[PDB]
DNA sequence: GCTCAAGCGCTCTGCTCCTTCTCCCATCCTCTCGATGGCTATGAGATCAACTAG
């Protein structure tokens, strides 16, 4: 199966994904202009287009922090995830010895 | 420009981690080996309460 998904380039997309596409959510069969066979499916993405279109001065100290590259390290940085990462290397620590 | 908001710092848990601290480790029996263990004097003053007379 293919996602055959309506591109804005004018091309079906050729992505080969089991269950769900990315860009694209879930996948289901489509014929060769990339239209669902399931008429219910066409009605359920008609719905979600319709709801695509419906949709001091200086940075504080939280202000700061309100980043990408912080908060992935703020995430990696943590007193549970440290020990989580050290427990899990005790129980290879286990199946090393 | 008159009310709901947006924040906001301060406080109250609280949640987990790290550290610290006390206890605990079968029963009974025999024997030997060692260690330990203390031992100033003598006299002077002065008080006091009990006999021994008065
Ligand atoms: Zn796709």
């Amino acid at each position: 199966h293919w996602c055959r998904a309506p591109r804005p380039d004018g091309r079906l997309c050729e992505r080969q994904d089991r269950l769900k596409c990315p860009f694209h959510g879930k996948i289901v069969p489509r014929d060769d202009e990339g239209r669902p066979l399931d008429p219910e499916d066409r009605a359920r993405e008609q719905r979600r287009q319709l709801q695509k279109q419906e949709r001091p001065s200086l940075t504080n100290l939280k202000a700061q922090a309100d980043t990408a590259r912080a908060r992935i390290g703020r995430k990696v940085f943590a007193k549970a995830a440290v020990r989580r990462v050290v427990a899990a290397m005790n129980r290879m620590d286990q199946k090393k010895h």
